[PDB]
Protein backbone atom coordinates (compact mmCIF):
# COMPACT_ATOMS: atom_id res chain seq x y z
CA UNK A 1 0.00 0.00 0.00
CA UNK A 2 0.90 3.71 -0.12
CA UNK A 3 2.01 3.61 3.51
CA UNK A 4 4.84 1.23 2.59
CA UNK A 5 6.37 2.95 -0.45
CA UNK A 6 6.28 6.10 1.68
CA UNK A 7 8.25 4.32 4.38
CA UNK A 8 11.14 3.18 2.18
CA UNK A 9 11.13 6.55 0.42
CA UNK A 10 11.69 7.76 3.98
CA UNK A 11 14.48 5.24 4.58
CA UNK A 12 16.33 6.28 1.41
CA UNK A 13 16.27 9.85 2.67
CA UNK A 14 18.14 8.62 5.74
CA UNK A 15 20.16 6.27 3.52
CA UNK A 16 22.15 9.30 2.40
CA UNK A 17 23.23 10.27 5.92
CA UNK A 18 23.61 6.95 7.78
CA UNK A 19 22.56 3.33 7.29
CA UNK A 20 22.10 1.57 10.65
CA UNK A 21 18.50 2.81 11.07
CA UNK A 22 17.59 2.12 7.44
CA UNK A 23 19.07 -1.38 7.64
CA UNK A 24 16.61 -2.13 10.46
CA UNK A 25 13.64 -0.93 8.41
CA UNK A 26 14.80 -3.32 5.71
CA UNK A 27 15.16 -5.95 8.43
CA UNK A 28 11.69 -5.16 9.71
CA UNK A 29 10.73 -5.38 6.05
CA UNK A 30 11.99 -8.97 5.57
CA UNK A 31 10.23 -10.32 8.67
CA UNK A 32 7.06 -8.25 8.37
CA UNK A 33 7.05 -8.75 4.60
CA UNK A 34 4.76 -11.17 2.76
CA UNK A 35 7.46 -13.29 1.06
CA UNK A 36 5.23 -15.03 -1.49
CA UNK A 37 7.39 -14.70 -4.62
CA UNK A 38 4.73 -14.50 -7.36
CA UNK A 39 3.11 -11.13 -6.54
CA UNK A 40 3.82 -9.77 -3.05
CA UNK A 41 7.46 -9.55 -4.18
CA UNK A 42 6.11 -7.74 -7.21
CA UNK A 43 4.35 -5.47 -4.72
CA UNK A 44 7.71 -4.17 -3.51
CA UNK A 45 8.85 -4.10 -7.11
CA UNK A 46 5.90 -1.81 -7.76
CA UNK A 47 7.33 0.32 -4.95
CA UNK A 48 10.97 0.53 -6.00
CA UNK A 49 9.67 1.43 -9.44
CA UNK A 50 7.26 4.01 -8.03
CA UNK A 51 10.21 5.76 -6.34
CA UNK A 52 12.42 5.56 -9.43
CA UNK A 53 9.51 7.22 -11.21
CA UNK A 54 9.56 9.94 -8.54
CA UNK A 55 13.31 10.53 -8.58
CA UNK A 56 12.81 11.06 -12.32
CA UNK A 57 9.87 13.39 -11.69
CA UNK A 58 12.24 15.14 -9.26
CA UNK A 59 18.99 25.74 -13.99
CA UNK A 60 17.06 23.04 -15.83
CA UNK A 61 20.04 20.92 -16.89
CA UNK A 62 22.21 21.21 -13.77
CA UNK A 63 18.95 20.26 -12.08
CA UNK A 64 18.47 17.17 -14.27
CA UNK A 65 22.09 16.17 -13.67
CA UNK A 66 21.50 16.35 -9.94
CA UNK A 67 18.74 13.85 -10.67
CA UNK A 68 20.84 11.26 -12.50
CA UNK A 69 23.11 11.30 -9.48
CA UNK A 70 20.12 11.02 -7.17
CA UNK A 71 18.84 8.01 -9.12
CA UNK A 72 22.40 6.68 -8.90
CA UNK A 73 22.69 6.83 -5.12
CA UNK A 74 19.18 5.36 -5.15
CA UNK A 75 20.40 2.38 -7.14
CA UNK A 76 23.34 2.09 -4.75
CA UNK A 77 21.08 2.44 -1.70
CA UNK A 78 19.13 -0.48 -3.10
CA UNK A 79 22.10 -2.70 -3.89
CA UNK A 80 23.29 -2.39 -0.28
CA UNK A 81 20.09 -2.51 1.77
CA UNK A 82 18.98 -5.11 -0.84
CA UNK A 83 16.72 -5.13 -2.73
CA UNK A 84 17.96 -8.30 -4.49
CA UNK A 85 14.73 -9.58 -6.04
CA UNK A 86 11.44 -8.21 -7.49
CA UNK A 87 10.74 -7.71 -11.21
CA UNK A 88 7.37 -6.67 -12.72
CA UNK A 89 8.54 -5.67 -16.22
CA UNK A 90 5.86 -7.90 -17.82
CA UNK A 91 4.30 -5.96 -20.70
CA UNK A 92 4.54 -2.17 -21.27
CA UNK A 93 5.61 -1.78 -17.61
CA UNK A 94 15.13 -4.43 -12.75
CA UNK A 95 15.33 -3.56 -16.47
CA UNK A 96 12.99 -0.73 -15.50
CA UNK A 97 15.71 1.03 -13.53
CA UNK A 98 18.17 0.87 -16.41
CA UNK A 99 15.44 2.04 -18.78
CA UNK A 100 14.63 5.03 -16.57
CA UNK A 101 18.35 5.68 -16.41
CA UNK A 102 18.73 5.57 -20.18
CA UNK A 103 15.86 8.06 -20.58
CA UNK A 104 17.38 10.47 -18.07
CA UNK A 105 20.55 10.55 -20.17
CA UNK A 106 18.25 11.18 -23.11
CA UNK A 107 16.69 14.04 -21.18
CA UNK A 108 20.15 15.54 -20.66
CA UNK A 109 21.18 14.92 -24.26
CA UNK A 110 18.36 17.10 -25.60
CA UNK A 111 18.83 19.58 -22.79
CA UNK A 112 22.40 20.04 -24.00
CA UNK A 113 20.82 20.72 -27.38
CA UNK A 114 18.47 23.69 -27.11
CA UNK A 115 17.69 25.68 -30.25
CA UNK A 116 14.56 27.40 -31.61
CA UNK A 117 13.51 24.52 -33.90
CA UNK A 118 13.47 21.74 -31.30
CA UNK A 119 12.01 23.95 -28.59
CA UNK A 120 9.16 24.62 -31.02
CA UNK A 121 8.63 20.95 -31.85
CA UNK A 122 8.62 20.31 -28.10
CA UNK A 123 6.02 22.98 -27.31
CA UNK A 124 3.86 21.47 -30.04
CA UNK A 125 4.45 18.04 -28.52
CA UNK A 126 3.41 19.10 -25.01
CA UNK A 127 0.40 21.22 -25.96
CA UNK A 128 -0.89 18.12 -27.76
CA UNK A 129 -0.62 15.86 -24.70
CA UNK A 130 -2.35 18.46 -22.49
CA UNK A 131 -2.51 22.16 -21.61
CA UNK A 132 0.27 24.03 -19.83
CA UNK A 133 0.01 26.32 -16.82
CA UNK A 134 0.59 29.90 -18.02
CA UNK A 135 1.98 31.19 -14.72
CA UNK A 136 5.25 31.75 -16.55
CA UNK A 137 6.83 28.32 -15.97
CA UNK A 138 7.21 27.52 -19.65
CA UNK A 139 9.97 25.14 -20.64
CA UNK A 140 7.16 24.59 -21.29
CA UNK A 141 8.20 21.73 -19.01
CA UNK A 142 10.53 18.77 -18.67
CA UNK A 143 10.36 16.87 -15.34
CA UNK A 144 7.34 15.00 -16.73
CA UNK A 145 8.54 15.02 -20.33
CA UNK A 146 11.41 12.92 -18.96
CA UNK A 147 9.54 10.12 -17.25
CA UNK A 148 7.97 10.29 -20.71
CA UNK A 149 10.34 11.73 -23.32
CA UNK A 150 9.74 8.78 -25.63
CA UNK A 151 6.79 10.90 -26.76
CA UNK A 152 8.77 14.04 -27.67
CA UNK A 153 10.49 11.95 -30.32
CA UNK A 154 7.37 10.77 -32.14
CA UNK A 155 6.17 14.38 -32.14
CA UNK A 156 9.39 16.19 -33.02
CA UNK A 157 9.02 13.95 -36.05
CA UNK A 158 5.48 15.08 -36.85
CA UNK A 159 6.92 18.60 -36.63
CA UNK A 160 9.56 17.73 -39.21
CA UNK A 161 6.80 16.43 -41.51
CA UNK A 162 4.77 19.63 -41.27
CA UNK A 163 8.01 21.61 -41.54
CA UNK A 164 8.69 19.45 -44.59
CA UNK A 165 5.24 20.02 -46.07
CA UNK A 166 6.22 23.70 -46.14
CA UNK A 167 9.86 22.89 -46.90
CA UNK A 168 8.99 23.20 -50.61
CA UNK A 169 11.64 20.63 -51.59
CA UNK A 170 14.45 24.16 -50.65
CA UNK A 171 18.06 23.51 -49.64
CA UNK A 172 17.72 25.15 -46.22
CA UNK A 173 14.68 22.91 -45.76
CA UNK A 174 16.73 19.75 -46.25
CA UNK A 175 19.17 21.13 -43.68
CA UNK A 176 16.43 21.35 -41.07
CA UNK A 177 15.36 17.76 -41.70
CA UNK A 178 18.90 16.61 -40.97
CA UNK A 179 19.42 18.70 -37.85
CA UNK A 180 16.63 16.66 -36.25
CA UNK A 181 18.04 13.43 -37.65
CA UNK A 182 21.29 14.27 -35.87
CA UNK A 183 19.62 14.75 -32.46
CA UNK A 184 17.35 11.71 -32.37
CA UNK A 185 20.50 9.89 -33.46
CA UNK A 186 22.87 11.05 -30.71
CA UNK A 187 20.03 10.68 -28.22
CA UNK A 188 20.08 7.02 -29.21
CA UNK A 189 23.88 7.11 -28.96
CA UNK A 190 23.49 8.28 -25.37
CA UNK A 191 21.24 5.38 -24.34
CA UNK A 192 23.66 2.89 -25.88
CA UNK A 193 26.68 4.11 -23.90
CA UNK A 194 24.57 4.23 -20.73
CA UNK A 195 24.03 0.48 -21.19
CA UNK A 196 27.78 0.04 -21.58
CA UNK A 197 28.34 1.70 -18.21
CA UNK A 198 25.96 -0.95 -16.79
CA UNK A 199 6.11 0.00 -31.46
CA UNK A 200 5.95 3.79 -31.57
CA UNK A 201 9.62 4.32 -30.80
CA UNK A 202 10.40 1.97 -33.70
CA UNK A 203 7.77 3.28 -36.10
CA UNK A 204 9.20 6.81 -35.80
CA UNK A 205 12.56 5.38 -36.87
CA UNK A 206 11.28 3.47 -39.91
CA UNK A 207 9.45 6.68 -40.76
CA UNK A 208 12.61 8.77 -40.90
CA UNK A 209 14.50 6.12 -42.85
CA UNK A 210 11.94 6.57 -45.61
CA UNK A 211 12.07 10.36 -45.34
CA UNK A 212 15.86 10.19 -45.37
CA UNK A 213 15.37 8.18 -48.55
CA UNK A 214 13.09 10.68 -50.29
CA UNK A 215 15.52 13.54 -49.72
CA UNK A 216 18.78 12.04 -51.02
CA UNK A 217 16.83 11.92 -54.28
CA UNK A 218 17.46 15.67 -54.38
CA UNK A 219 20.58 16.65 -52.45
CA UNK A 220 24.12 17.95 -52.96
CA UNK A 221 26.42 14.92 -52.95
CA UNK A 222 28.20 15.28 -49.59
CA UNK A 223 24.98 16.01 -47.69
CA UNK A 224 23.25 12.91 -49.04
CA UNK A 225 26.08 10.90 -47.49
CA UNK A 226 26.04 12.38 -43.99
CA UNK A 227 22.34 11.66 -43.65
CA UNK A 228 23.20 8.19 -44.95
CA UNK A 229 25.94 7.61 -42.38
CA UNK A 230 23.29 8.81 -39.97
CA UNK A 231 20.40 6.53 -41.02
CA UNK A 232 23.06 3.82 -40.84
CA UNK A 233 23.99 4.96 -37.35
CA UNK A 234 20.33 4.70 -36.35
CA UNK A 235 19.37 1.47 -38.11
CA UNK A 236 22.33 -0.16 -36.34
CA UNK A 237 20.80 0.62 -32.96
CA UNK A 238 17.43 -0.88 -33.82
CA UNK A 239 18.92 -4.10 -35.16
CA UNK A 240 21.05 -4.23 -31.99
CA UNK A 241 18.01 -4.07 -29.72
CA UNK A 242 16.12 -6.80 -31.53
CA UNK A 243 19.26 -8.93 -31.27
CA UNK A 244 19.48 -8.29 -27.53
CA UNK A 245 15.82 -9.18 -26.99
CA UNK A 246 16.21 -12.35 -29.01
CA UNK A 247 19.16 -13.44 -26.84
CA UNK A 248 16.97 -12.58 -23.85
CA UNK A 249 14.29 -15.10 -24.80
CA UNK A 250 14.88 -18.74 -25.70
Amino acid sequence: KIKLLKAAFLQYCRKDLGHAQMVVDELFSSHSDLDSDSELDRAVTQISVDLMDDYPASIILHQLEDKMKAHSFLMDFIHQVGLFGRLGSFPVRLLLCEHAEKLSAAIVLKNHHSRLSDLVNTAILIALNKREYEIPSNLTPADVFFREVSQVDTICECLLEHEEQVLRDSIEWAEVVINVNNILKDMLQAASHYRQNRRTVIIRQHEIVLKVAYPQADSNLRNIVTEQLVALIDCFLDGYVSQLKSVDKS
